[PDB]
């Protein structure tokens, strides 16, 4: 429910199914600590990765593997991944989509934050 | 059902709400000729703009009145509106969603085609 | 010198070259009036559309022919051509760049606008 | 000059000036070694990181400090930073151009490579 991914693959026209993303959370040593991960459905969407409970305020990573992405489509892809590195805040609305939009060069990344 | 548009904030993080949004239908004689319309909703959608049955093969015009969505924010923006020109066919997939990523002095489209 | 168009190829990392660009005026009667035109170089660059004298306030449209590119790429692209729609000089003199960002199902437009 | 940053803000329709931009390059133990640094010049451009003798084959992460350019500005953007990894000169060496577009929510990147 809090938070939510989906990807986007701009060469196809599609969502980009199944992509492995990797969510972390920064530890009090300066570390990432593993979150959650899963893979992209047939939607290009990942659910179900957290709580209310669980994602409390913090900084968070959401890696999203491209490059295996692209490889298993045999496209020669530019970066290693796509990450998104945001804080998460209670003042602000309370559920998180990170929504990426993939090529083999470039990617945009966008947050929409809602109620 | 075949022609959906979703509009998205990149300064907001939000749906971008209340965006007008026309349809053209380009004619025999090269004029565009109006198709449908309407108004995003809170979640930054405008569905029922057409059915299967008036959907036909053609070259179609989206224009996104943006102009007027950041005019109403208070910020200057660069663009009258969003133009997305595109040929739908029935050989490919069934579904079609317009998505666009606005900014004031950008924008980003990609289609979603499915089924 | 101030217009200047800028197209990048999101799948090859590279300057999109030979890219066909059509410039148009809104003329007093609303209609779309033929302006400059020209074709993208080596460097994805395409320079001296128009000069200071000729480069009037008005609307204009920037018409990036995206769908010819992808097509002699072997690519059959969603768009039929990226078109970038905005007033020019209203405050004065300015100089524009229009830069894109081409993917198959996607593109990505932005100005740079100085002095 | 093999490695070059460009930095663009889509809000104001600039080059985003005085970014702070810091490269890094993955060790044999896999962890990140500081590699370059520096800021956006007036253009949006940071250039003079490396050299074709220090900028060997390897996996690097060049790290774009938004938050602080928006922050400055008096926006909370959503991200941390924009985080580009690639591996670099694996064919040979190439000249390598990242460029980033900002939007306080959003941040679209892509990669030129040349020779
Ligand atoms: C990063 C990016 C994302 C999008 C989209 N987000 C969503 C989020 C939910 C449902 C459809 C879409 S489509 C569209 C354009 C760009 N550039
Ligand atoms: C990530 C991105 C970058 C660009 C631009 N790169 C350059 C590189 C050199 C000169 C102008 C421009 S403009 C345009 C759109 C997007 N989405």
């Amino acid at each position: 429910c809090p938070l939510m991914v989906k990807v986007l693959d701009a060469v196809r026209g599609s969502p980009a199914i199944n992509v492995a993303v990797h969510v972390f959370r920064k530890a009090a040593d300066d570390t990432w600590e593993p979150f959650a991960s899963g893979k992209t459905s047939e939607s290009g969407e990942l659910h179900g990765l957290t709580t209310e409970e669980e994602f409390v305020e913090g900084i968070y990573k959401v890696e999203i593997d491209t490059k295996s992405y692209w490889k298993a489509l045999g496209i020669s892809p530019f970066h290693e991944h796509a990450e998104v590195v945001f804080t998460a805040n209670d003042s602000g609305p309370r559920r998180y989509t990170i929504a990426a939009l993939l090529s083999p060069y470039s990617y945009s990344t966008t947050a929409v934050v809602t109620n």
